[PDB]
């Protein structure tokens, strides 16, 4: 399990900082996939640009980390970001380590990167995290230590998923904020978590008059 969290630039760089750089590889640019258990990423282009400017002058820091998949292809375990640098810089090869890595990792590793880099909404984060608690018969104290997070962080993410299917849908759809979700929680009933949404849209209440709304339902006898 561990070693899934240990593919990233920083935790690579940190684990050669106690020991002998591992064998690379310079594999074709052009055999490269991304993770094909991740979503197409959509990356901040102005970022991939910063970082082809830092490689351009200082090299590649660390090697990307691959899987043999296909005719003499590899897959991306960790270095999306390094690979798209290196087409603004036109390379038509990049330092690697490959690692055998079976589906379900590479799956797992996909979930764990994109929690890593902070890209998911609140719900993609909860059902990360839900999924790398089932895969791997895990506490939410054990994957918060992995991910270097609060349990609270976690549990935030994770109750997400026990509100009712309205509530989902007007977070996913941005019509309230996560607080208003988180708030919402509380009040353990959905005939009242329904009941103060439609207040939440159609007042346009904040968190503050959300959570005071809440109290007061829960005052209640």
């Amino acid at each position: 399990f561990s070693r899934l969290f240990s593919f990233g630039e920083k935790e690579q760089e940190e684990m050669e900082e106690k020991q002998e750089r591992e064998e690379v590889r310079h594999i074709p640019v052009k055999s490269i996939i991304p993770n094909r258990f991740q979503p197409r990423t959509m990356f901040d282009e102005e970022k991939i640009d910063e970082l082809a400017l830092t490689i351009r002058t200082h090299g590649i820091i660390q090697p990307i980390v691959v899987r043999e998949c296909g005719n003499g292809r590899f897959e991306i375990i960790a270095g999306e970001r390094r690979w798209r640098a290196v087409q603004k810089l036109g390379w038509t090869e990049i330092p690697a380590i490959i690692k055998n890595l079976n589906d379900k990792e590479t799956a797992s590793v996909a979930l764990i990167e994109n929690l890593q880099r902070e890209e998911l909404t609140p719900i993609e984060e909860a059902m990360a995290y839900a999924k790398l608690i089932e895969l791997h018969d895990l506490t939410q104290e054990a994957l918060a230590q992995r991910l270097g997070k609060g349990q609270s962080t976690i549990a935030n993410k994770l109750r997400l998923l026990k509100l009712p299917q309205e509530v989902q849908e007007a977070l996913l759809q941005r019509a309230i904020t996560e607080r208003h979700a988180r708030a919402l929680i509380a009040l353990k009933d959905k005939e009242k978590q329904l009941k103060l949404l439609q207040e939440i849209i159609d007042k346009q209440l904040n968190v503050k008059q959300t959570e005071d709304r809440v109290l007061k339902l829960l005052e209640a006898g």
